[PDB]
């Protein structure tokens, strides 16, 4: 219940589907260039009721990822798609164009999104971010350093609702508008029981 590869969950490393494998910057993990974020598998409803558990028991989420994106383009890193297929609840967009890293949640006919600001991840070169999300408060961390705040306009659990896994999906890096992501993935996932220092430690970082 610790950690939640999103990837691995999708099974998205099945043969023919999406992503083409590739290396990353971990040697031991799998990489994917994105190909057809379309088709990529969604989470499935019973794996991602795990993380909605998890979520709603934390009140909140560490999410970490690897990326490799195209220089100014906007990048959905992931999203919870509405299953009617009427919009997203939820996303993580990595905006080359803002030099941002926008959230958006949609709160009931309500979408809010804020810019986390100084965090140009979109450059043809590795980066590796932890996205530390507690009720309405967000805090980034792009490699060994730089922390960039933001505050949400309603606290996460406000999405993460109890049925959420009945009324939407999980999908990596798909987009609404045409922000699919362009570039390469790697170990996507979610954290729970940790904290950000504890995790920047185990890195290597200082």
């Amino acid at each position: 219940n610790s950690v939640f590869d999103i990837f691995e969950l999708t099974g998205a490393a099945r043969k023919g589907s999406g992503r083409r494998l590739v290396k990353g910057p971990d040697p031991s993990s799998p990489a994917f260039r994105i190909e057809d974020a379309n088709l990529i598998p969604p989470v499935p409803d019973d794996k991602f009721q795990d993380l909605v558990d998890a979520v709603r028991t934390e009140k909140g989420f560490l999410l970490l990822a690897s990326l490799r994106q195209m220089k100014k383009t906007r990048g959905t890193l992931l999203a919870l798609e509405r299953k009617d297929h009427s919009g997203q609840v939820f996303s993580v967009v990595s905006n080359g164009k803002a030099g941002t890293l926008d959230l958006s949640l949609t709160v009931q006919g309500k979408q809010h999104v804020v810019s986390v600001e100084e965090a140009l991840l979109a450059t043809g070169q590795w980066k590796s971010i932890t996205l530390f999300v507690q009720e309405d408060r967000a805090q980034l961390y792009i490699d060994c350093e730089k922390m960039e705040n933001a505050e949400l306009d309603v606290p996460i659990q406000s999405v993460f609702t109890r049925d959420l896994a009945s009324i939407a999906r999980l999908r990596i890096a798909k987009g609404g508008v045409n922000d699919n992501f362009q570039g390469v993935l790697q170990n996507v996932r979610f954290v729970f029981g940790t904290t950000p220092e504890d995790i920047l430690r185990n890195k290597g970082c200082s």
